[PDB]
């Protein structure tokens, strides 16, 4: 008996292997999960990194920021979860932000079309896709999504780390429109993950900085903090997807080894 036995959840965000959304996939289906996944601009290539998943999983076409996609992906997911059947929960794990806006470019610098364009795709989706997803949800479901703590600043993740104080912001709102259907709404602060968009980020003195919170953190992480490994992430996701969590939304779990909570 798994964790999510019979569940049916929507899983976002899967861009390569190494992307936490497959990891949350994964995990999902070796507890019971049926799962429905989404992608866009590479489907053909999307579909072959999906392939390596546990088990058979169909691949719905979604741009956030396409209205026609949102208006229509309640209905083609109907069509692929069968009708009379709802979704018990959405994986919410899609973030952007253009060069201009991360490393080594000077804050200032970033003009405002990037920042919006990244805070459209890493805050705003997370309430577009649930004022599309929500009607097609069962009370006591959960709608999750990803974060990492912007509450203090910090190098390098710059504008990112705005459009993830946003999406915190957004994520408590989305909360009070989901618990008239009975659906939870929570993030997953994780502590750094080497994506392979991180992995970018770090080679492409910023680079040097950021191997300065990467030490730091497994230090202040009483239980330790391992950059490589996301199955503590996936497993924390799940767990929200669960009914073990259950008076728990707008609220953000730290999956981070502790480290938000020490000083040093
Ligand atoms: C899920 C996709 S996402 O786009 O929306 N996203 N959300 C959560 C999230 C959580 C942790 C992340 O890892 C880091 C690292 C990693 N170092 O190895 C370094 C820094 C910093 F601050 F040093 F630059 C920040 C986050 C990345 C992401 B994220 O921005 O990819």
């Amino acid at each position: 008996t798994g964790l999510l036995d019979g569940k049916r959840i929507l899983v976002s965000g899967i861009i390569t292997d190494s992307s936490i959304a497959f990891h949350i996939a994964r995990v999902a289906q070796e507890q019971g999960a049926q799962l429905v996944l989404t992608g866009f601009d590479r489907l053909r290539l999307i579909q072959r990194i999906t392939d390596r998943l546990p088990a058979k999983a169909p691949l719905l076409e979604l741009d956030v920021q396409n209205e026609e996609h949102l208006a229509s992906l309640a209905g083609r997911v109907t069509e692929a979860i069968g009708a009379g059947n709802k979704l018990d929960g959405v994986v919410h794990s899609i973030g952007f932000m253009p060069q201009t806006g991360m490393g080594i470019n000077p804050f200032f610098d970033a003009p405002y079309a990037d920042v919006s364009k990244g805070i459209h795709i890493s805050a705003y989706s997370y309430a577009s896709m649930a004022k599309a997803l929500l009607p097609i949800m069962n009370p006591g479901g959960s709608i999750v999504g990803m974060d990492f703590d912007p509450s203090r600043a910090m190098p390098a993740y710059n504008w990112m780390t705005v459009a993830k104080s946003a999406l915190e912001s957004v994520n408590r709102f989305v909360a009070r429109e989901a618990g008239k259907y009975g659906v939870r709404s929570n993030l997953v602060a994780a502590g750094p993950i080497r994506t392979l968009a991180m992995s970018a980020i770090v080679g492409g003195e910023a680079g040097a900085q950021i191997q300065l919170l990467e030490e730091g953190w497994d230090q202040r992480a009483p239980i330790g903090w391992n950059m490589k490994d996301a199955t503590p992430v996936a497993k924390t996701v799940c767990a929200l997807l669960s009914d073990w969590l259950p008076a728990t939304t707008g609220d953000i779990i730290y999956a981070d080894g502790g480290a938000h909570t020490q000083l040093l």
